[PDB]
């Protein structure tokens, strides 16, 4: 069997950080995100019988074994669930700008989930692809559905999955991603999550998440941008508060990250609707009603230290091609 | 001329931070804190109660204070007047040697000095405990500048339970505070309103509940001269406070981009083998704590960091003192 599927990365408005079950990637808290249309992972899966072990190609090159044992531990699940014991060649490509440091894990395991199961013949519901993608990478659950997506955290493998709050066309929001020239090579998120429990502030952050989710959920449905803007900045600061207070601390911010966060908040307070959020890295995502993207991109491009500004709009669900 | 006294006091650098109040008017804090007095900075204050004064007058470095500072000092003198059962108003003359434009807060030094000088001028002989309770009500961390050396503020729940004591004299441990003064720094939001916003942070209650763990670690570290335990906790405690500041509504981002550069560098220096640790107050300057043998090396590295206007060297200071000037 053979299939090919594409998925978008997503930007979390309410952050996933910390695991209730690290293996199954059942999160301590729920999260909400928007798919990013202009960036894509395309992955083809080819099951061939009696090939010894699994094979992984990434952007044309033989993936490193860390990458391969991730995908083949993943494909083990697609086997345990299909009965079928075939190994497979995985070929994946993405169009992510060169060294901008943009996280691919979500888009990649969303695509891997859709192509692998379709290639091995199955026909999973959207809810079930997301339960599957989740086990490859937490935030991958959220790239399976489209548009604005909520991840229902749950306490079991069956209860933890994501669903579309709203389709992409429901709210014309843009993400202007400030890529920082100077960029470091940060601790990967899987370790970061594990260290969240060393933070004295993680329990309080986690317990407060339903308050934050309800405000953002309502804001997306009602298209209430100022409520969205203040909450995503607060949620992003809460996650980084936890990161910065872990042992050892995780300081993903670069000095220019600080400049951008302060500038975005000043821009919004003086009239330009905009808001910042950061993942486990120094790039700064600026969310704005798309009618303001030009202005936001202009102001971001003038900030010393900003290498370039990517422009992404609300993207759709993972799809077979 | 009903009574006259002069006192000196030092500012202090908090190893475990005061942030947030249980009672904002009395400055009873939500949690306890530990600090070190800075030998080389001093506020000298003379109080002269005058028969004929209708109101207090405050002179700072030879110039009339602005009205907000007068108001603060006059409200403090009200408490002294009430405490002593005396009504006289006072001339307050104060000087300090703080570098101008450095952004180093003098309020702790100022109200410790004023607490000693004013009560002495008015005829009282207060215990150190009572001096620190009184200083506390002018500015919280001023209660930590009344005792000497390494100091712990006991938080309490009442005005009579909130005060600071010396946990070790200065000479017990040769630590240096190398203060990186950042060239660029604007008027930061005053601490008084920052304290008040602490309650809007979802993380403040957790930070507060955890303070006794941090205080017990730093207290033991000082008594045992254990720099490594001290270093990791002051950095963690500084980040805890700024975590609450940055998650308040509205957020308080005291850090400057340069703040971050220094914080990362200091961690690298320590891990590379130079024993140092950073801590920040409600502003962008970075206090770099080290065993005094390494201060020269630390200051040299701090000095060459772009955006660092200057580095101030401070050793452990003694208690607020009466003098004859
Ligand atoms: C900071 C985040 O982006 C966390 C992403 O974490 P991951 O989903 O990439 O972690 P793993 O499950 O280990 O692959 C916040 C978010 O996207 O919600
Ligand atoms: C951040 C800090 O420096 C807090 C100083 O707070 P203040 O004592 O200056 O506040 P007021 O009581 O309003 O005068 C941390 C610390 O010194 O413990």
């Amino acid at each position: 069997g053979q299939a090919t599927a594409i998925a978008h990365p997503n930007i979390a408005f309410i952050k996933y950080w910390g695991n209730r079950d690290a293996v199954l990637r059942i999160p301590e808290n729920g999260s909400i995100s928007m798919n990013l249309a202009e960036l894509t992972v395309k992955t083809t899966v080819i099951f061939e019988k009696h090939s010894r072990e699994d094979t992984l190609i990434l952007n044309g090159a033989l993936a490193d074994e860390p990458a391969l044992k991730r995908v083949s531990h993943f494909l083990d699940r697609v086997r345990e669930f299909a009965g079928i014991s075939w190994h497979a060649h995985v070929i994946s490509e993405n169009n992510f700008p060169t060294g901008a440091g943009i996280a691919s894990s979500a888009a990649a395991f969303a695509a891997l989930a859709l192509a692998a199961t379709s290639a091995i013949g199955l026909h999973l519901s959207e809810r079930d692809l997301s339960r599957l993608a989740r086990k490859g990478s937490g935030s991958a659950c959220r790239s399976i559905p489209g548009g604005f997506v909520e991840w229902i955290p749950g306490e079991t493998d069956e209860d933890s999955y994501a669903v579309s709050i709203a389709p992409p066309e429901h709210w014309a929001l843009t993400d202007c991603i400030a890529i920082l020239s100077t960029q470091h090579k940060p601790i990967g998120s899987t370790q970061g999550h594990a260290l969240a429990s060393t933070s004295p502030l993680q329990p309080a952050r986690v317990a407060d998440t339903p308050r934050r989710l309800e405000i953002v959920r309502r804001a997306i449905l009602e298209r209430d941008f100022l409520s969205l803007a203040e909450m995503i900045e607060h949620d992003s600061n809460l996650m980084h508060a936890v990161m910065m207070t872990s042992t050892p601390p995780l300081f993903y911010w670069e000095p220019v990250s600080l400049v951008i966060m302060k500038s975005v908040r000043e821009w919004r307070e003086s009239g330009l609707p905009c808001a910042y959020t950061l993942d486990a890295g120094p790039n700064v995502h600026v969310i704005c009603p798309s009618e303001y993207a030009e202005e936001v991109i202009f102001r971001l491009t003038s900030i010393p230290g900003v290498q370039t500004v990517l422009k992404a709009s609300a993207g759709d669900s993972a799809k077979l091609i």
